[PDB]
């Protein structure tokens, strides 16, 4: 579908790669809803547009994609104020990792919740408005490459959300084709971003109870390696299987070997039809 | 590991697939804690093993996987009444499935309580216990070939629970491992059983507010098929698994094409490196 006079949502689109995404759709003639739960991070990139006389063609919410009472308001203010969405974008995510054994009931709630609930609660709020409208649409969810190769323990809350994000996205189609609607699952290696901050995103509901607040602090003073990808680049990406209705997007190809390996190992464990 | 003599807690254990899996442990010396939201299904499963003089080495507990309290319990109650235990199978599953545009925000919430939350629930409550005891274990994931092979919208929300319990299970496997506990995920095709009594299974907390009674209903009119597979083939396919440590068990080969042309689909995806 064309970009140009379209209005895209971007959960997480103050930061990142929902960010480079937000510059990118901008750039192609979408006009676009931030939506964050970060304040400093939404007016950070509000101020960015503005340099470049952009401001006007942004708009910013500030909500939890965990919480459906937010996200039902952000369709209508959506719609009320930037028009649609045409396209949406179900980004945000954060990184509940740490020692498997430390985890709690509230760590993996909280995994869950935004990583696997926030893009369901986004087609759930959204997705009824896209069909009414009856101009087609996008869907694009930011899934991971942590979702395909085979992850540690470590990372277990993490790789089982995003693991469910894919088929999610992948299930979806065919309904989502019924109105014109396409759908693509973003699966990124490395890309610069703010995701360490994690410990700071985390939802106020889900603090108390955690076993992993030392993870997060370590997490906190990661730094970010320069040979990992530009959002910018991501973002390109994002245009482009949104223009050509690409189901799948991988940013990175180092772990070939190791879903292949993987992809081996199911198909092995099958008995001959 | 070694099956005589071990306590296997298995979730669905009074019906279907569960219940396969019972009689295969059984008869390799296991005793049973079957536990089960059918108290109907208990009172059949209890019968079956009274008939056969083997009463004394099942025990039966009523409840819902995705109440952790009364998961809390049931390690409890399992560890006096029957002892440990060493095998922990969390296989209890429903179909949540039904036209996509239908399904609401409880039929969301409660594909997911069951199918995903109630195997993490089934790993935070029992195998810290599997741990301190020091005597190894195994835990068997009852996941689907619909998490794996492509699926419709229709059966979206089933596809995406049992895609992340395949992912769950391989990411625990390392952690897991330190207390020499292994982990096994089940992927079944066909099976004959009583899936299709899904609505009755349904607990009451989801049943307001579903869009997919008139699917339920249709549901419990089907007809097992005579070629499905018997319970008890998978029961000694995961005793074989529980044996010699198998990371993945498929029933069925009937879709290894399928999932060739995804995973040939998802590669295709990657860049070179
Ligand atoms: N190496 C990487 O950066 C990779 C990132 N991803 C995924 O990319 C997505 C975007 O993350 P990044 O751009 O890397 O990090 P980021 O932290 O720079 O951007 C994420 C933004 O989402 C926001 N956010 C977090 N939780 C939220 C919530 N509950 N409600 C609303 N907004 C929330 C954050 O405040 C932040 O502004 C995530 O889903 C992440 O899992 C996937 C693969 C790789
Ligand atoms: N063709 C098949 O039968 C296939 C089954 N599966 C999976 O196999 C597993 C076992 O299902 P089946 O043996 O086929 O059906 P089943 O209905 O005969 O057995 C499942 C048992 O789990 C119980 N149960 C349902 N919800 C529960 C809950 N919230 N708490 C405690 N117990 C609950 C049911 O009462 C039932 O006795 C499920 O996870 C299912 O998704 C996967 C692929 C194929
Ligand atoms: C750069 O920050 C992160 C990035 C991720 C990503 O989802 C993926 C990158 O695709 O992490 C991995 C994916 C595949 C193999 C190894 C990964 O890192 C451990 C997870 C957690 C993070 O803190
Ligand atoms: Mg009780």
């Amino acid at each position: 579908m064309d970009i140009a006079g379209t209005t895209a949502f971007i959960t997480g689109g103050a930061s990142g790669i929902g960010f480079g995404i937000a510059q990118r759709l901008l750039a192609n003639g979408a006009r676009l809803v931030l939506a964050d739960i970060r304040q400093d991070h939404l007016d950070e990139a509000r101020q960015f547009f503005e340099e470049r006389q952009q401001g006007r063609n942004v708009h910013t919410i500030r909500l939890d994609v965990s919480d459906r009472a937010q996200m039902a308001e952000a369709a209508r203010e959506c719609e009320a104020v930037m028009g649609g969405p045409d396209i949406l974008i179900n980004n945000a995510g954060i990184d509940p990792s740490g020692p498997f054994k430390d985890a709690t009931y509230q760590d993996w709630d909280y995994g869950l919740a935004i990583n696997l609930m926030g893009p369901i609660n986004g087609i759930m709020a959204f997705t009824p408005g896209m069909r009414a409208r009856g101009r087609g649409g996008h869907i694009v969810n930011t899934a991971s490459l942590a979702g395909l190769t085979p992850m540690p323990s470590f990372m277990a809350i993490y790789a089982t959300a995003k693991a469910a994000v894919i088929t999610l996205t992948e299930t979806i189609r065919d309904s989502m084709a019924e109105d014109n609607i396409g759908v693509t699952v973003l699966m990124p290696g490395p890309i610069k971003s703010r995701i360490h901050e994690s410990g700071q995103n985390r939802p106020e509901r889900f603090r108390a109870g955690s076993g992993l607040a030392e993870t997060e602090q370590q997490l906190a003073k990661r730094v970010v390696a320069d040979n990992w990808m530009e959002p910018t680049e991501v973002g390109d990406m994002i245009v482009d299987a949104i223009v050509h209705n690409k189901l799948y997007v991988s940013t990175h190809g180092n772990w070939r070997e190791t879903c292949e390996a993987r992809f081996q190992a199911l198909l092995d464990s099958m008995p001959e039809a």
